[PDB]
């Protein structure tokens, strides 16, 4: 898994949606329910170089916001998480204005833990954004990938 | 969309696995209790050219065997069939010993209603089988791609 080389990560800051979902095991995003079914709203770069992850899930029946601290480490572009029984994010590319691709996983078992997403900063669908989380998965072992819809795209995680 | 030319529908006939998934849109897959979330058991074709799919389906928090007839039509590979809100089955290749590739839509609503699937003889996944299932995948509109392990793939439908 290769990550991104000389990440700004003050640049990602503002409001963002997720695009596409790719998940190495189908269970982790098959429904709403799944674990790793969530949806990007902002990213939040801290002064200290740590990125806030504002995110929608399911539970309860319900859309509910969660906040996750990524804490930045000794190699760049991937930062530490205790939540969704991740570990790891990892961003592997983003050009700040139009696109941002990054995965999560769990150290341990990175086989059944990989998930990751393409986000966009309008909700419109971009094919060249696609293309490029495609050309990232094709290294990587998925078993499950979505993509959404203009419609689906504008709603995110909803009822 | 380009079906299987000289189809023998009488050498398809015996037990069946569903390998891999593909949807147009991602709710006919999504989740257990999605509309299209079937799981291929056996293809029994009968004398007059008809094709009878039985296949496993969640229905009230159990899997549940159904049988639909697909009836035979002028078009050679493609099937009438009155279930699923589908009204089509599209053999799009077959080997008769290893693997076969089909879709289902309805003809008022493809790009609504547009699932496919990989199946195979055996609960083995067959590499080969999957690269002819996405280079068929290419020129369909999918926005959902499923594909099971091996473990998942001896379960097909299961609580
Ligand atoms: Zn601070
Ligand atoms: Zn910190
Ligand atoms: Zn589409
Ligand atoms: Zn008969
Ligand atoms: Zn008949
Ligand atoms: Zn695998």
């Amino acid at each position: 898994t290769q990550t991104m080389k000389g990440l700004d990560i003050q640049k990602v800051a503002g409001t963002w949606y997720s695009l596409a979902m790719a998940a190495s095991d189908i269970s982790l995003l098959d429904a709403q329910s799944a674990p790793l079914r969530v949806y990007v709203e902002e990213l939040k770069p801290t002064p200290e170089g740590d990125l806030e992850i504002l995110l929608q899930k399911w539970e309860n029946g319900e859309c509910a916001q969660k906040k996750i601290i990524a804490e930045k480490t000794k190699i760049p572009a991937v930062f530490k998480i205790d939540a969704l029984n991740e570990n790891k994010v990892l961003v592997l590319d983003t050009d700040y204005k139009k696109y941002l691709l990054f995965c999560m996983e769990n150290s341990a078992e990175p086989e059944q833990s990989l998930a990751c997403q393409c986000l966009v900063r309008t909700p419109e669908v971009d094919d060249e954004a696609l293309e490029k989380f495609d050309k990232a998965l094709k290294a990587l072992p998925m078993h499950i990938r979505l993509s959404f819809n203009p419609t689906q795209l504008e709603e995110q995680c909803h009822i």
